[PDB]
C-alpha cells in the first residue's frame, strides 16, 4: 500500500497545480470556442432526448445521496439536466477539501441520471457572495431556464415559494426572510439547506438590477428526508461507512461500495496539503493573497508551527467558512489581483467534465 498511497498523494498535487493554472489562464482568456461547442452538445442532447428545455443547479454531490437523485429526477421531467459541479481546487461551498474529486463526483451525477456535468467555479478561495454570483453566471451562460431544487418543508418555505412563484424574489437579513418587491416579512430564519435557494434568489435579483437579463424558474422538489451532507462524510472518514449506505442511492454505492470493499475508499478521501498552507503563511507576500487587514495580523503572528496556530492567529469572532477560506488561499497562492479577474471574467470556458 505505501506505493499506491504515495500515486494518490502525488496525483492529488499534480491535479491542484493543474487547477491552479487553469485558474490563472482563465483569468486572462475566455475560450469562445469552448462555448459553441457547448452549445452543439446540447443541441444534440436536447434532439435526442426530446427535450427542448435546459435545467441547471449547482451540485456539490459530496456525496450524491438519496435527496440529491431525487431531486435530479423531477428535474429532467422538465429537459434535460445540467449539473454544475465545482470545481478546480477541489475545495467546496464550506471552504474545505472535497469528499472526493470532481471526477469521481461526476461520475456520481451521470450514474444518478444528469446529461451533461460542467465544472463549477473554485468555491474555497471565494467569499459567498462570490460564489454565488459566479453560479448564476455561469447558468445564464449555459441558457438554464428552469431551476430545479431540493427543499426542506417549512412554514417559511411555503411564502418563499409563493413569493418566487409570483415572480418575486428573496432578500436575506439578519433574522428577516423578505419579498423584496413586496416588503412582506416572510418569517425568520430557514433551515440551512434552504438558504441556497434565498441566495439564488437575492442574486438574480441583483444581477438583474445590474443589467443581466436572467429570469429562470425554479422548479422547487419538496425533499423526503433530511438528510445531512457533512453527517455522512464525518461517518465515512470514521470508518462507518455501512452506517450511512441507506442515505445513499444504488447509483452512488455502485462507486462507493467497490472502493470500501477492497479497502480502497478511505485513502482517496482529499484533504488539505499542509506544507502548503505552513510555506505561504511563513514565506510569501501574504498581502499580494490575502486581505489586508489578515495580511497584517498573520505577517506579525508568523513563523507559524502548525495550521492550528494559522487558524487562532486570525481576526476572533470571525466565521468558520472565513477561516477555512483563508486556509484554502495560502494553500493554491492565487494572486488578489489575479482572483479578481477571473471573478470578473467568470465564466472564461465551459468545461465539460461527463456527458451521457
Amino acid at each position: 500500500q505505501a506505493m499506491l498511497i504515495g500515486e494518490i498523494m502525488d496525483l492529488n498535487l499534480k491535479n491542484f497545480l493543474e487547477d491552479r493554472e487553469e485558474i490563472i489562464r482563465d483569468a486572462k482568456r475566455k475560450d469562445e470556442k469552448s462555448f459553441k461547442d457547448f452549445k452543439k452538445i446540447v443541441e444534440e442532447i436536447k434532439e435526442r432526448e426530446n427535450k427542448d428545455k435546459i435545467v441547471c443547479d449547482f451540485t456539490e454531490y459530496n456525496p450524491l445521496h438519496k435527496g440529491h437523485k431525487y431531486a435530479l429526477e423531477k428535474g429532467k421531467e422538465h429537459g434535460i439536466f445540467i449539473s454544475v459541479l465545482p470545481g478546480p481546487l477541489e475545495r467546496s461551498g464550506r471552504g474545505i477539501p472535497y469528499f472526493l474529486n470532481r471526477y469521481i463526483r461526476a461520475e456520481m451525477a451521470i450514474r444518478a441520471g444528469a446529461d451533461i456535468v460542467v465544472e463549477g467555479p473554485p468555491m474555497g478561495i471565494m467569499g459567498s457572495g462570490q460564489y454565488m454570483r459566479c453560479l448564476i453566471k455561469m447558468f445564464y451562460s449555459l441558457g438554464a431556464e428552469i431551476i430545479p431544487r431540493g427543499y426542506i418543508p417549512e412554514k417559511t418555505m411555503e411564502k418563499v415559494i409563493d413569493c418566487i412563484n409570483k415572480g418575486y424574489h428573496i432578500q436575506v437579513k439578519p433574522y428577516k426572510i423578505i419579498c423584496i418587491e413586496t416588503g412582506e416579512i416572510l418569517g425568520e430564519k430557514l433551515n440551512i439547506d434552504n438558504y441556497v435557494i434565498a441566495s439564488m434568489s437575492q442574486m438574480i435579483y441583483k444581477l438583474n438590477r445590474e443589467g443581466l437579463k436572467f429570469n429562470p424558474k425554479f422548479v422547487f422538489v419538496k425533499r423526503l428526508e433530511g438528510i445531512s451532507g457533512t453527517k455522512i462524510r464525518e461517518a465515512i472518514f470514521s470508518g462507518k461507512f455501512e452506517d450511512i449506505k441507506n442515505m445513499l442511492p444504488k447509483t452512488t454505492l455502485s462507486i462507493l461500495k467497490e472502493l470500501y470493499d477492497n479497502g480502497k475508499l478511505n485513502e482517496l478521501i482529499l484533504k488539505r496539503f499542509e506544507d502548503r498552507i505552513l510555506e505561504t503563511a511563513n514565506e510569501y507576500d501574504l498581502y499580494e493573497y490575502l486581505p489586508s487587514n489578515v495580511a497584517e495580523i498573520l505577517e506579525k503572528k508568523r513563523p507559524f508551527n502548525n495550521i492550528e496556530e494559522i487558524k487562532n492567529s486570525l481576526p476572533y469572532g470571525f466565521s468558520r467558512h472565513f477561516r477555512e477560506r483563508i486556509l484554502s488561499k495560502l494553500e493554491a497562492r492565487i494572486p488578489n489581483e489575479t482572483l479578481s479577474k477571473y471573478i470578473n471574467n467568470y465564466p472564461a470556458k465551459i468545461k465539460i467534465l461527463a456527458v451521457k
